[PDB]
């Protein structure tokens, strides 16, 4: 019997209990027998013996669960196997090194703990005798963590350049076919439910860069935040993108990690070149030593595919 | 200790072994210590404690080994952990049923086991304890495997549509660009190597539609060489690639798996859609359930490429 508590109880926690739902009998013949003994949101929980149906049900009846017991008490008390991390930011990095620090696998979806604090939450896992997944933090549903640790392991990748913010990649793709101005391409961003009423987490490239630390780590590239050069996109114009098109490109938010760079920001990009991908998507290409050049391509984001994302990092640690 | 058995020692074999010797302290510091304790060609084999160096200078400089103890009696009396059949095919189901049948993990790149006998070799491999992995039997250093099966594990995969012929790719974009007749362009595909005298097995998409059974088996689609309707490229002239440009395609040869179609044939693929890479390419669109459509692209053969994959499998079933 695999012991699972979720932590974190917005769209994404909501997603992973959506699936485990409706993946039941597949997840079940997949890595055996399991049951979600905990869930807790902001400021309330839910544990014992209760369905996940009905956390889900009272969730989106009431905004909240069933008893006052906070995330924390949760985590440092339940009993639980794995830790499903998919807290609201806006305590996540305390969620892990507690779960951690009592033996429990972690699979978490958010970037903040992994920015902060890389080497030293894979160090205490390595420590306790437990793994920390986080496919869900890069890439959503885009195999881009799994990709770069297990795939490519015994390759020496020398640089990942990708698109790692589907907002950004929406309103610049927009803009290259409307050719409309950026506080109009936004407006229909926000209207979409792309970007928030405050967007500046996506068009500064905030997003992206917390991303890129995190892949430059995975791939054995030591850097914190303030080492990379962040640009956003908020000075790309509709006549940036008739002069591009002339000479055969468009623009996108590219990040990149490489020997000569650690940066997001637009950059020119032919009009056939992999990266010329449009919409709200994810991109990333790995050059490699040994595999040659490895491209990757998906949704970045979602509700159902960032799940999709926590199950593969679940059935990781448990396919047998 | 991890012992390794290598049988088949053409191009492919000779790239694993020097793979094996260029990144032996980052394999070792991944999965422990190995040495590979045989290796057998086609009509000769080396045993016992030899070094892999020695192996491949001797058969680079003699065309053969050192024993006459042919592969087979390598596979059934020698000392090993996991066979890496590599076999020059033009006896490698045999080799792959004897190792798994002595309880050997097996890692392959010889397809033709696969499609005449894959759930009878998944089985055997489960009924004795170990893995039959398959990564460089599909896209090279693509993953295409690993991901169809480890990473989208949880996913319902409903169809993957993909390049998986490099010189049929190549032969298309050469056509494209320079406008000259088939048998101009496969002159050119021969004399820079991509295709044998007897090109049949590229152009006619038989290694297309083999490497399109893998895939359908390893997604749940039983699937046997004679359901896929094959068709090749040698029927594709200039003049249709005049036609379709006026239209914004270019021609690609595709193979399918959904629910409506097995096959390969030439198909119209819009300029600037993912499947329109060119080159000596692969590619591959996994549209699933949960994780969206998932892209990869990559090389799709080569030595070292091959060699790769192989290694990735390796790092699979050892990684710990």
């Amino acid at each position: 019997m695999i012991k699972i508590a979720i932590v974190g109880f917005g769209t994404v926690g909501q997603g992973v209990a959506e699936l485990l739902i409706r993946k039941r009998e597949e997840i079940e013949k997949a890595i055996g027998e399991f049951k979600v003994t905990a869930v807790a949101d902001s400021k309330s929980s839910i544990s014992g013996d209760f369905s996940l149906v009905e956390a889900l049900r009272m969730k989106r009846e009431t905004g909240m669960l069933r008893d006052d017991a906070k995330a924390i008490e949760v985590v440092r008390s339940a009993d639980y196997d794995v830790l499903i991390e998919a807290s609201v930011t806006r305590e996540g990095v305390n969620y892990i090194r507690e779960a951690l620090k009592r033996g429990k696998h972690v699979v978490t979806s958010n970037k903040g703990p992994l920015v902060a604090e890389f080497h030293g939450l894979m160090s205490l896992a390595e420590r306790n005798g437990v793994r920390l997944m986080y496919e869900a933090t890069v890439g959503g549903a885009m195999p881009v963590v799994k990709l770069a640790k297990r795939y490519l392991a015994l390759c020496e990748i020398e640089s990942v350049k990708g698109i790692f913010n589907g907002t950004c990649n929406y309103i610049l793709s927009r803009m290259e076919e409307e050719r409309l101005p950026y506080e109009h391409i936004l407006k229909e961003a926000q209207e979409l439910g792309y970007a928030e009423a405050d967007p500046s987490y996506d068009v500064e490239g905030i997003d992206a860069a917390l991303k890129l630390v995190i892949i430059a780590n995975t791939i054995g590239v030591k850097a914190s935040y303030e080492d990379v050069e962040v640009t956003g996109i908020t000075q790309i114009t509709p006549e940036a993108f008739q002069v591009a098109a002339e000479k055969g490109y468009t623009i996108r938010l590219i990040a990149e990690v490489s020997r000569e760079k650690l940066k997001v920001s637009p950059r020119l990009v032919p009009f056939h070149h992999p990266l010329a991908i449009k919409g709200t998507m994810n991109a990333a290409m790995f050059k490699t030593d040994t595999a040659g050049s490895i491209f990757v391509a998906g949704r970045g984001a979602g509700k159902e595919e960032t799940a999709s994302a926590i199950l593969s990092d679940l059935y990781e640690i448990y396919a047998g």
